[PDB]
């Protein structure tokens, strides 16, 4: 049932980050089974050091892997568990690839790295539109009286599962300490939030103050990460950005003005974001030239 594949994942060899390719920014998971996403997730926390320091069993990890993939299974496409996936090896990228993972304690790395795999898992909880179909991050802004939603619940209910419990191994003021990471890091990834707070951080940034050791800066440098990697997608090299960005009209769920779409939403959001991360951390360059060279090619589109 699903036993069988809780068995057949421990099981299984878990290949190197090199094998499976979740170090590049321009990872592509169409390839991988449900499974495979499963194992590059085991790798990504094996990678980070989290199982090893938090002591963290083998079968626990699997099966609080495979909780939170199933409780995304009647999400849209836009929220659903590959996007929770490809959030999570972003996350990894950068703090890897991109070197952030050295400015950073192991508990906000815990933190990020659960937050940016559950962000979604209550988008069918908080959202009474948005979850008929995927609709484009700025459908929120523009579209809709009451905006697109994110919760922390069901993320932390799944962590204190029996068998689920990756964080059984913290102490108490480091459970503390983590939980409350993990909830401002879901929430983050609200786009109402992200423009709320995001001026403030580019002029830090623009007048070279940014001071990642003061609690409000990295409260909002950890949330201004996960906006980067839940909105990776406009970073991905042109195939994977043009699939994905079609599904606004491509996802069937039981293309005309998408260029124009996509211009508009890296003008708006994206292009900034990503040039001000690079400017914290230089080798998140590739996020920033990717997001770059798809608005040449919808632009070069939208001129028909
Ligand atoms: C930060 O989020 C992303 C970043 C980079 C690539 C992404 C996404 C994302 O949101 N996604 C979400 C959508 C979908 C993806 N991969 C899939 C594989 C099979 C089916 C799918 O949707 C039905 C996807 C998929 N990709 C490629």
């Amino acid at each position: 049932e699903e036993t069988r594949e809780l068995q057949s994942l421990a099981a299984a060899v878990v290949p190197s980050a090199q094998t499976l390719k979740i170090t590049d920014f321009s990872f592509s998971d169409f390839e991988l089974s449900d499974l495979e996403t499963a194992l590059c997730t085991i790798r990504m926390f094996t990678d980070l050091n989290l199982v090893q320091n938090f002591q963290m069993k083998h079968e626990v990890l699997c099966r609080w892997i495979l909780s939170v993939k199933k409780n995304y299974r009647k999400n849209v496409a836009y929220h659903n568990w590959r996007h929770a996936f490809n959030t999570a090896q972003c996350m990894f990228a950068a703090l890897k690839a991109g070197k952030i993972q050295n400015k950073l304690t192991d508990l906000e790395i815990l933190a990020l790295l659960i937050a940016a795999l559950s962000h979604d898992l209550d988008h069918r909880g908080v959202n009474n539109s948005y979850i008929q179909r995927s609709e484009h991050p700025l459908a929120q802004l523009y579209c809709h009286s009451i905006m697109e939603h994110h919760h922390f619940d069901q993320c932390l209910m799944i962590l204190n599962s029996p068998g689920n419990q990756i964080l059984s191994g913290l102490s108490i003021e480091e459970y503390k300490t983590t939980l409350k990471i993990i909830k401002q890091a879901i929430l983050a990834t609200d786009l109402a939030l992200y423009i709320k707070r995001r001026g403030e951080f580019f002029e830090l940034i623009r007048k070279n103050q940014f001071n990642l050791e003061d609690p409000h800066q990295k409260e909002l440098f950890l949330a201004m990460l996960m906006t980067a990697c839940d909105l990776s997608a406009i970073t991905k090299p042109w195939p994977i950005q043009q699939r994905i960005a079609e599904l606004v009209a491509t996802e069937f769920f039981d293309k005309n003005k998408i260029p124009s779409m996509q211009v508009g939403f890296i003008d708006a959001i994206c292009l900034q974001l990503y040039e001000a991360l690079t400017h914290v951390s230089e080798d998140c360059f590739p996020l920033l030239d990717g997001c770059r060279k798809n608005r040449q090619k919808w632009q070069a589109l939208a001129e028909q």
